[PDB]
């Protein structure tokens, strides 16, 4: 019943492979909706062909950024921004897909991918799925990143929609 969507990952243009997602939709479901819908790009805008702008080693894994490609922009399905849902769950170790954000009640599109516990984000960013299948390549995508989180090569979602 929870929503499985998946992302292909291209590195430089050459197929990496796919990472699937539950969406805990039973319990934060406007901010898994708007995540499910970026993926489909059912709303006529969404995550296909953007890239991952920020990847640190050992921590995390941030793309989402649709409009700008670098972590300044990005926009919801409700508008620019979205209120915290909850914070009914935590950051509590690799595969913790959670929402960016520039202060309170500011959700947009940016997300990202935990490859860490990363504790003291809780209560601060809404967790709202976690990596199904594919967490190799999520570790593999972290090779290409840097401690400033440049990356080598272009990580992009070449497709991404939903499997169920």
């Amino acid at each position: 019943v929870n929503p499985t969507v998946f992302f292909d990952i291209a590195v430089d243009g050459e197929p990496l492979g796919r990472v699937s997602f539950e969406l805990f939709a039973d319990k934060v479901p406007k901010t898994a909706e708007n995540f499910r819908a970026l993926s489909t790009g059912e709303k006529g805008f969404g995550y296909k062909g953007s890239c991952f702008h920020r990847i640190i080693p050992g921590f995390m894994c941030q793309g989402g950024d649709f409009t700008r490609h670098n972590g300044t922009g990005g926009k919801s399905i409700y508008g620019e921004k979205f209120e915290d849902e909850n914070f009914i769950l935590k950051h509590t170790g690799p595969g913790i897909l959670s929402m960016a954000n520039a202060g309170p009640n500011t959700n947009g599109s940016q997300f990202f991918i935990c490859t860490a516990k990363t504790e003291w984000l809780d209560g601060k960013h809404v967790v709202f799925g976690k990596v199904k299948e594919g967490m190799n390549i999520v570790e593999a995508m972290e090779r290409f990143g840097s401690r400033n989180g440049k990356t080598s090569k272009k990580i992009t979602i070449a497709d991404c929609g939903q499997l169920e």
